[PDB]
């Protein structure tokens, strides 16, 4: 009845399967991405490192069944995804809700996870934007008030407003959002000194438009370019600041196949290594 964990799943195709990741009780969100191509022109596609998208199926109700909240992710670090027509949108979103966010109907659809039904739509838009991607979130938005419920993310960097998704993030539309503290050493843990990360969540925290705000960080060094933060050191100096806000949401992980190897959530929430 304390810390919530987000996980980013699917970026390596030896990783702990999805199942797995959700069977060690550590997340309260596991986010698959990416559905890293769609718009101008593309066929919408996944890029999960080479895992079986109807394989995923099973393993999506599995950690449904055991309260992991499971989202797919749309964009990615990189990819040929752009949304600059409206067009674009309407067809991302009704997309999405088809095969995505609503039980299966008629045969047409493509059902990339077959019969699962997603928890919701994570935001991870690294260029582009803001695009008509306000217009994707309507849309979405829209269906999430017609239909059945679910959530929407986003996973801004760490510069606040977000050049991708500020705009958006400023509707109020993302019911949490988890910030990149990492690959930008501005915002993020640096030169071992946590000023401006500190700085950084103040500002997150007072400003951004959602219920919830996440800090994202890298599970292993490896994980990203910069802003490692040793899992003592967040607990030391991020958490008793971080918890005095009533928008505090948790600890979101890039990502489960670097958190597998360095066990970095089991030490935050102190289970044994």
């Amino acid at each position: 009845g304390s810390l919530d964990i987000a996980v980013y799943w699917g970026q390596s195709f030896d990783e702990r399967s999805l199942e797995a990741t959700c069977d060690s009780g550590n997340y309260a969100y596991v986010i698959i991405g990416f559905l890293n191509t769609f718009g101008g022109g593309q066929t919408p596609a996944l890029d999960i490192s080479g895992h079986s998208p109807k394989g995923l199926e099973p393993q999506i109700k599995h950690c449904q069944s055991k309260n992991v909240k499971v989202l797919l992710s749309i964009g990615g670090p990189a990819g040929p995804y752009s949304l600059d027509s409206r067009n674009d949108a309407n067809d991302l979103a009704v997309y999405l809700h088809k095969n995505f966010l609503l039980p299966p109907a008629g045969t047409s659809e493509s059902r990339p996870f077959g019969n699962a039904v997603l928890d919701g739509i994570d935001f991870h838009i690294e260029h582009g934007g803001p695009s008509q991607y306000q217009l994707l979130a309507n849309i979405l938005s829209s269906f999430r008030l017609s239909g059945s419920e679910f959530a929407l993310t986003a996973a801004p960097q760490c510069v606040y407003p977000d050049p991708n998704l500020g705009t958006v993030i400023n509707s109020a539309t993302f019911d949490a959002i988890w910030v990149q503290f990492y690959n930008n050493p501005q915002c993020s843990y640096s030169a071992s000194n946590a000023s401006a990360l500190m700085n950084a969540w103040k500002e997150w925290s007072m400003k951004a438009r959602t219920d919830k705000v996440f800090l994202g960080f890298p599970a292993h060094p490896d994980a990203a370019g910069s802003g490692y933060m040793p899992p003592t050191k967040v607990k030391f100096s991020v958490f008793p600041n971080a918890q005095d806000s009533t928008k505090f949401g948790g600890i979101m992980l890039w990502d489960s196949y670097w958190d597998t190897v360095s066990q970095f959530s089991n030490k935050i929430l102190g289970k044994g290594v």
